[PDB]
């Protein structure tokens, strides 16, 4: 999983695709998505 405020889904993204065990993968823009 990702950390808090980290990335979980973007066009230029390769890190953890799931958000922190206390954070949620909420999409931002069609090129960026982060963990809250
Ligand atoms: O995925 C989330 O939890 C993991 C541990 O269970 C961490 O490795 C990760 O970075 C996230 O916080
Ligand atoms: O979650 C923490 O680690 C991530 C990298 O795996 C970062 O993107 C994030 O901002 C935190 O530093």
């Amino acid at each position: 999983t990702q950390s808090h405020y980290g990335q979980c889904g973007g066009i230029g993204y390769s890190g953890p695709t799931v958000c922190a065990s206390g954070t949620t993968c909420q999409v931002l823009n069609p090129y960026y998505s982060q963990c809250l």
